[PDB]
C-alpha cells in the first residue's frame, strides 16, 4: 500500500522541488560571504561535481532499489548491517533542520505579508536592516510566522504523495529562476559590480587555508542537494522501474547550481553597491533585497512576486524534510500520514523555538562552545549529520554492494561514467569527507 509518484515527471520535478529553496538564496548567500567568496565558491563547485552528483545518484539508486523509507531501506538490503546508522542520523538531522528551515521561512512570510499590506515600500526610519533587527528579536512575532509556515507544510505532507507533495505548481520554481536573473542582471547595474564579480569569481587562495572553509563549502554542498539524509532515498522510493536514475541526478544539480550562481550575481554586486560587509550573517539577503526593491520604481511589486515565489520554493523543500521523519515512523510505528505529520510537524516547530529566540533575547546561549543554538543545530545537522551520512551511503554502495548490482540499478553501465560513479563512492568521496573532517578538526 505503499506510494508512488503518479505522473512520469512527479518524481524529477519533486526532487528538483526538494533541492530548490532558501538554501540557494537565503544560505548560499550567507556562508558565501562569509568564506571569501570566489575560492570558497569553486571548492563548493568541485564538492557539487565529484561528491554531490555521485551521492545524489546513491540516494536514488537505494531508495527506487528497496521501495521503503531513508532507515527502512538499509534495513531491507542489509539486513542485520550497521550501514542504517546513515538513516538513523538522517530522520534526526532532518528534525534539526526544518526546525530552523522553518523559522528562516516564517521571516519570508512576514516579509511577505510587509509588502501586501504596504509596510516596506519606502525605507522605514530605522533602515531595512533596523528593521530586520527588530523584527527577529521580537521573541513572540517570528514564531507566529513560523508557526503558519509549519502548518502548510504539515498539510501538504499529511495529504500525501500523490495529492500533496506531487501537486506543487509547476510554473513557481522557473517564475523564481526568471525573477532571480532578471534581478541579477539588474544588480549588476547599480554600481558595485566590479567589485561584488571580483569577490564572487576571482580567488583569493589566502582563504583555503583556512580547514573551516572546506567543511563549510562540503556542508553548504550537502545542504543545497537536500542530501545526506535520506531525503532523496525517500523521494526515490516512490519511483517505478520507469525512470532513468542518472539523468536526474545531473539535473537536479545542475538545476540547483545556476540557482545558486545566479543568486550570487544577484546579492554580491548589490551588497558591494550598497557599501556593506559580505560578511553580514544570516539575515543578509534580508537587508539586501529591500534595499534593491525600494531603488526600483515598481519595487513593492517585485517584493511581492519574490517572497511570494521563494516561499513556494521554502514550502517544497519544507515538505521533502518532513517527509523523511514522517516516512520512517509511519513504517517504524504504524502511523497514519496525517498523526505522523501533525505529532513529529508540531515537535519539529517547538525545537525550532529556541533556534528562534537566539537571534534575540537567547542570543548569549551557547551549545557547542562559541556556538549560539541556532549556529548550533546547523552545525550538527549541516556539518556533521549531512556529511558524515553521505559517506556512509557513499560506502555502501561503494563497498557493501556487488559492482554489477550497483551499476543496474542505477541504469549505468560499465562504461566511462559508471566507472567514474563507482570509484567516486568508493575513494573520492568518502575519503574526501574524511578529509575535510579530519582537517577541521
Ligand atoms: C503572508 C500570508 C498571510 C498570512 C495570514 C495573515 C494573518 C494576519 C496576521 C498579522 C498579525 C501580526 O501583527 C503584528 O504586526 C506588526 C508587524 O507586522 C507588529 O509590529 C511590530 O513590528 C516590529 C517588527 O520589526 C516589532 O519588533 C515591534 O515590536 C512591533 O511593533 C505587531 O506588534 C504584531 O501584532
Ligand atoms: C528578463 C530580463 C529583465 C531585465 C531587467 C534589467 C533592467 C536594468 C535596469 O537598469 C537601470 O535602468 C536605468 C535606465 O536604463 C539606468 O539609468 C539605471 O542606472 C539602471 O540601474
Ligand atoms: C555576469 C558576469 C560574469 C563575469 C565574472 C568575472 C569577474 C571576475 C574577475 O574580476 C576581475 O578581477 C581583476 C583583478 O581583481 C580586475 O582587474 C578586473 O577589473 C575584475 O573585473
Ligand atoms: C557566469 C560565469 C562567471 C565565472 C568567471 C570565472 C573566471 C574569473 C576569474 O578570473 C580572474 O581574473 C584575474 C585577472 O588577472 C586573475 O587573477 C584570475 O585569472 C582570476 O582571479
Ligand atoms: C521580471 C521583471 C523584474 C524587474 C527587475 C528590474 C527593475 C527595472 C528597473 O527600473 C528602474 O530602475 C532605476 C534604478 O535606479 C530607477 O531609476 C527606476 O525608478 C526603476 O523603475
Ligand atoms: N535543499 C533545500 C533544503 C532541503 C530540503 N530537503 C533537505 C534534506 C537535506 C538537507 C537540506 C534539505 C534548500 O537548499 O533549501
Ligand atoms: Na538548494
Ligand atoms: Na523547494
Amino acid at each position: 500500500g505503499r506510494e508512488q509518484w503518479a505522473s512520469r515527471l512527479g518524481f524529477i520535478l519533486a526532487a528538483m522541488g526538494s533541492a530548490v529553496g532558501l538554501g540557494n538564496i537565503w544560505r548560499f548567500s550567507y556562508v558565501t560571504g562569509e568564506n571569501g567568496g570566489a575560492a570558497f565558491l569553486l571548492v563548493y563547485l568541485g564538492f557539487i561535481a565529484l561528491i554531490g552528483i555521485p551521492i545524489v545518484l546513491a540516494e536514488f539508486t537505494i531508495g527506487r532499489r528497496a521501495q521503503s523509507d531513508a532507515v527502512g531501506s538499509f534495513e531491507k538490503l542489509a539486513p542485520g548491517k550497521p550501514w542504517k546508522v546513515a538513516g538513523l542520523m538522517g530522520v534526526a538531522a532532518g528534525f534539526l533542520i526544518l526546525s530552523f528551515y522553518g523559522v528562516i521561512a516564517g521571516w519570508i512570510l512576514f516579509y511577505l505579508f510587509n509588502y501586501i499590506t504596504g509596510q516596506l515600500w519606502s525605507a522605514p526610519a530605522e533602515g531595512f536592516g533596523g528593521f530586520f533587527e527588530g523584527f527577529i528579536a521580537n521573541p513572540t512575532l517570528p514564531l507566529f510566522w513560523q508557526a503558519l509556515f509549519m502548518i502548510a507544510t504539515i498539510w501538504i505532507v499529511a495529504i500525501g504523495v500523490k495529492k500533496g507533495i506531487e501537486r506543487s505548481n509547476k510554473i513557481l520554481m522557473p517564475l523564481l529562476g526568471v525573477l532571480l536573473i532578471a534581478l541579477a542582471i539588474y544588480s549588476l547595474t547599480l554600481g558595485g559590480a566590479k567589485e561584488g564579480l571580483a569577490f564572487l569569481f576571482s580567488p583569493d587562495w589566502s582563504a583555503l587555508k583556512d580547514p573551516g572553509v572546506y567543511l563549510a563549502a562540503i556542508s553548504q554542498a550537502f545542504f543545497t542537494l537536500s542530501l545526506g539524509m535520506g531525503a532523496l532515498i525517500t523521494y526515490g522510493s516512490y519511483v517505478s522501474k520507469d525512470s532513468r536514475l542518472p539523468g536526474a541526478a545531473v539535473s537536479v544539480a545542475g538545476l540547483d547550481t545556476a540557482f545558486a550562481i545566479i543568486a550570487g550575481i544577484m546579492i554580491f554586486p548589490a551588497v558591494f553597491a550598497l557599501g556593506l560587509s559580505p560578511s553580514g550573517g544570516p539575515g543578509l539577503v534580508f537587508v539586501v533585497l529591500p534595499d534593491i526593491f525600494d531603488s526600483i520604481r515598481l519595487g513593492p511589486i517585485v517584493g511581492i512576486a519574490f517572497f511570494i515565489l521563494l516561499g513556494a520554493a521554502a514550502l517544497s523543500s519544507a515538505v521533502s524534510l518532513l517527509e523523511v521523519p514522517v516516512a520512517y515512523f509511519m513504517r517504524k510505528f504504524d502511523w497514519s500520514r496525517k498523526q505522523a505529520a501533525i505529532t513529529l510537524g508540531v515537535i519539529i516547530t517547538l525545537l525550532g523555538i529556541p533556534s528562534s529566540l537566539s537571534f534575540g533575547v537567547l542570543g548569549e546561549v551557547t551549545i557547542i562552545p562559541g556556538l549560539n543554538i541556532f549556529d548550533s543545530v546547523d552545525f550538527i545537522a549541516s556539518s556533521v549529520f549531512l556529511p558524515l551520512g553521505g559517506m556512509i551511503i557513499a560506502l555502501f554502495i561503494g563497498w557493501g554492494w556487488k559492482t554489477s548490482d550497483a551499476l543496474a540499478e542505477s541504469d549505468l553501465t560499465d562504461s566511462v561514467w559508471g566507472k567514474l560513479w563507482i570509484l567516486s563512492l568508493r575513494f573520492i568521496a568518502p575519503i574526501a569527507i574524511l578529509i575535510v573532517f579530519l582537517s577541521a578538526f
